[PDB]
DNA sequence: CCGACGCGCATCAGC
DNA sequence: GCTGATGCGT
DNA sequence: GTCGG
């Protein structure tokens, strides 16, 4: 962190953007340019050095230079002084309540914890779980913990079907010494891209998973995808482990390497990765990776057999899942 | 300049 | 009830 | 807000 001042600073631009202005281009542009800038291995003298990254224009180089010159943006200071900013900014803090959503609650005088502590009848079941964790939901999840959490989900599936493979992404696979929440891939040699001989496939493991209470809740439920809540167990005369944001990804089993390198991200590095594969006439989503016809229509899937195949067909380098923390 | 910026589940409007 | 748009999230 | 065409 060489320039920690800096991509906080953009950081916290680029979710003003997102949740005051609903400007997603914004909010995307600030983040391209404070992931850019966090990977830089010098100490940024000004912005004319930054602006010569990719993502850094004239206007994000001009804010750098104050920065640099004041140890402060006097656009955040006014931002952080608004009193429907900083309501709003907070509301979207809990999981469920969107830009509009929190807007909305705020015309209604709804803008404090307490706030919505007492309006609990006017929040959605995924906001009023949200708002009943908010505190838990802060904290980050130390690896140590990930892998009791990893050892848990990895038995209690395999106790359902030993056929299915739970595969644990998202920061976790690239290796962080602390996540933000569980991501876990799911496959099952009944569910490939071409058939489901077999139904209830993540129902079933949701529902063991919350027979030895590791789910606690259920933010949503389909097919393919589960959003809920896990906790840790704990010992005698123990404090409680905090609750976790779990989420849950069945995909089809012939398309694990697409659906794993997706799940295990990052975002930025995804976003990055599927522009890049547009650029040299491909399109990447977690099933598969397709051409584009000089129409612009997408062709028939490509032959996956590793994750390096995918970087294969878009002439990227293969990078390591803990060179991809963008 | 200026167009474009990478899919699952919950909810709602309209029919 | 189904279809498509919107909100929110991964 | 930024970039390639
Ligand atoms: N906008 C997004 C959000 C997530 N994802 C994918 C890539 C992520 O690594 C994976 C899990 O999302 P996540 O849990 O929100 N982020 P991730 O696990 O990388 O970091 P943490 O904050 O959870 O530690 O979903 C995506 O492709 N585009
Ligand atoms: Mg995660
Ligand atoms: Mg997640
Ligand atoms: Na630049
Ligand atoms: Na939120």
């Amino acid at each position: 962190t060489l320039n920690g001042g800096i991509t906080d600073m953009l950081t916290e631009l680029a979710n003003f953007e997102k949740n005051v202005s609903q400007a997603i281009h914004k909010y995307n542009a600030y983040r391209k340019a404070a992931s850019v800038i966090a990977k830089y291995p010098h100490k940024i003298k000004s912005g004319a050095e930054a602006k010569k990254l990719p993502g850094v224009g004239t206007k994000i180089a001009e804010k750098i230079d104050e920065f640099l010159a004041t140890g402060k943006l006097r656009k955040l200071e006014k931002i952080r002084q608004d009193d429907t900013s900083s309501s709003i900014n907070f509301l979207t803090r809990v999981s469920g309540i969107g830009p509009s959503a929190a807007r909305k609650f705020v015309d209604e005088g709804i803008k404090t914890l307490e706030d919505l502590r007492k309006n609990e009848d006017k929040l959605n079941h995924h906001q009023r779980i949200g708002l009943k964790y908010f505190g838990d939901f802060e904290k980050r999840i130390p690896r140590e913990e990930m892998l009791q959490m990893q050892d848990i989900v990895l038995n209690e599936v395999k106790k359902v079907d030993s056929e299915y493979i739970a595969t644990v992404c998202g920061s976790f696979r690239r290796g962080a010494e602390s996540s933000g929440d569980m991501d876990v891939l799911l496959t099952h040699p009944s569910f490939t891209s071409e058939s489901t001989k077999q139904p209830k496939l993540l129902h079933q493991v949701v529902e063991q998973l919350q027979k030895v209470h590791f789910i606690t809740d259920t933010l949503s439920k389909g097919e393919t995808k589960f959003m809920g809540v896990c906790q840790l167990p704990s010992k005698n005369d123990e404090k409680e482990y905090p609750h976790r944001r779990i989420d849950i990804r069945l995909i089809p089993k012939d398309q694990y390497y697409c659906g794993v390198l997706y799940f295990t991200g990052s975002d930025i590095f995804n976003k990055n990765m599927r522009a890049h594969a547009l650029e040299k006439g491909f399109t990447i989503n977690e099933y598969t990776i397709r051409p584009l016809g000089v129409t612009g229509v997408a062709g028939e899937p490509l032959p996956v057999d590793s994750e390096k195949d995918i970087f294969d067909y878009i002439q990227w380098k293969y990078r390591e899942p803990k060179d991809r923390s963008e």
